[PDB]
């Protein structure tokens, strides 16, 4: 009885999770969506078929087994038997995934979401559909991706052998191979340049982009980053939201990482001493292996604490991802 | 309504333990005991009042409200009202903590244990105990410490990138500062060594130990340990435990670590890329402080599940830490 799960969004990382899912034998894809589309298919996804349908025909609505719909995530809820799914969903407007979670609530469907939000004020938005979430019997898993999830939970975890931690400090770095199924979302990491926000990267064209990009060879170099690491750390009670900075490059032009991605936790110990544990990932995990793993790992212990009858909103911080077989 | 905890075992591990607890103000020591005595203190313990009496009069028992006793853990359980307790217990008999839980089985007390359990027949011999504990109300977290512990959750949290791990690689050091309150529990380490076990080496004097690390300027280099973290990470569903492999050094003669304690975690992603994620410790983190720093985390944690009704076995691979401030 593998878990029946569903991918909303399918962009570069929808894609991934895809494929990521393929080889599972304990959770099977039977649900994607995009804004355009739908998919479903309880005896599991043609990957191959749907990533054709959306890169070719511009919707997964165009599959063998797709609808075309503008209400397409309303309409899939309805559809069929999914225990879970990940909301791979660029957060735009700025609201869209507390408005997809409120569709969610409103559509009296309960199981387990999962997301991979970045940015603290998105998360903040989710924070406050806590008891709606509860009530409604849904197990909200946020942050659960690359950072926000794998290096907040590895900082949560390294925190443990000190009275008091000092900093915790996020550096990340992502090579982009293919520049077609990323340039959908790099308007998100834009938005965090200095000068630029949401509003004003997602009004950018292709054009002032690349005229951007092409100032420093496509490397987009984000310093203190509005990063849900930092309430999520917090919440779990390790230190404040301030000790928390996030910093990151991207190489737009080379599927190479171009700097070793980790997260160093630096506290004083009960004997007064202060150090630093150092989580580093392998230049060769890529964005997509870092979020969509952590993402289906959250999903599976998001199903561990739904079935327990435990809902409500958990974060990457508070509880072990259970790797999914 | 801080947590009222005790620690069971007061050489150097339960010492440091009671240090780590005086500034928490979310947990409270009320209980010590050692073989030959007890202490309790509903209002708190005195630490220097308490490793006074051993250091210098032989047990805890000594204390200015100390009880003399050669069932001191039979009688500290029905003493007073006590939420969790550290097992700081060295391992011998190897049966012992398997012995002292039964004990706590057979009392009827109900609450939270904790173990720093390092060898995997150990821990094997409290998986045998898992519905005795379920039935009796008890929380029990197993493995807790550093190694197993600390790293063991660092690992199960870096298998989420892989589709497949191929390898768990723990290092570590560990750097001798006080001989005294050390040379109780040598004779653990000292059963990793090759031609030796734990009967030999219990056996062994002060003399044959010191002809032994007079060999080697006071290092011990342990090579692929008898270490629970390989059934932990398998009954987690991530690898087979042949696939951890852990390793260390103690230098006797020097505080500061002979090397930095870290594990490296191997797999291939969906991907198909071979890599390594990294998790190192701060050379200036003790062994008390990445043994009790986790242990406490994980009494918390097990205390939040007990409070739900959640009982058994749970091992630091399966939970996250929680924070104790
Ligand atoms: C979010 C950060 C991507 C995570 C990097 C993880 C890694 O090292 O693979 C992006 C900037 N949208
Ligand atoms: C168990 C290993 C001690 C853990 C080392 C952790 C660190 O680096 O502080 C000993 C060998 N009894």
């Amino acid at each position: 009885a593998p878990l029946r799960v569903g991918i909303l969004g399918f962009g570069g990382l929808g894609q991934a999770a895809a494929r990521l899912l393929a080889p599972k034998q304990e959770m099977k894809l039977v649900a994607v969506a995009d804004r355009h589309g739908y998919l479903y298919d309880a005896d599991g996804i043609d990957v191959d078929n749907a990533v054709q349908a959306y890169t070719q025909q511009g919707s997964v609505g165009k599959a063998k087994k797709g609808q075309m719909s503008e209400q397409s995530i309303e309409d899939l809820i309805g559809e069929g038997e999914v225990d879970g799914y990940f909301l791979a969903l660029p957060n735009l407007p700025n609201t869209f995934m507390a408005d997809v979670t409120r569709q969610f609530i409103a559509s009296g469907w309960q199981g387990v979401l999962v997301d991979a939000l970045k940015r603290t004020s998105a998360v903040e938005q989710l924070i406050t559909l806590r008891e709606d979430l509860a009530q409604a019997g849904i197990t909200y898993m946020t942050g659960c991706g690359a950072t926000p999830g794998l290096l907040t939970a590895a900082a949560a975890i390294a925190s443990q052998s000190f009275q008091e931690i000092h900093q915790v400090k996020i550096t990340f770095g992502v090579g982009i191979a293919n520049w077609e199924a990323y340039r959908a979302t790099i308007r998100e990491d834009i938005a965090h340049m200095p000068g630029y926000n949401v509003d004003k990267a997602q009004a950018m064209t292709d054009a002032e982009v690349a005229a951007l990009l092409d100032q420093t060879n496509g490397i987009l170099a984000l310093e203190d980053m509005e990063h849900a690491d930092d309430i999520m750390l917090e919440l779990a009670g390790i230190c404040h939201r301030d000790q928390v900075t996030v910093g990151g490059v991207v190489d737009t032009r080379n599927p190479k990482k171009p700097l070793s991605t980790h997260v160093k936790i630096t506290g004083r110990t009960f004997e007064g001493k202060i150090s630093s544990h150092t989580f580093t990932l392998g230049d060769e995990t890529s964005m997509a292996a870092n979020v969509c793993g952590p993402a289906f790992g959250y999903l599976k212990a998001g199903y561990g604490l739904h079935r327990q009858g435990l809902k409500g909103l958990f974060t990457a911080a508070d509880v072990m991802p259970k790797f999914v077989r």
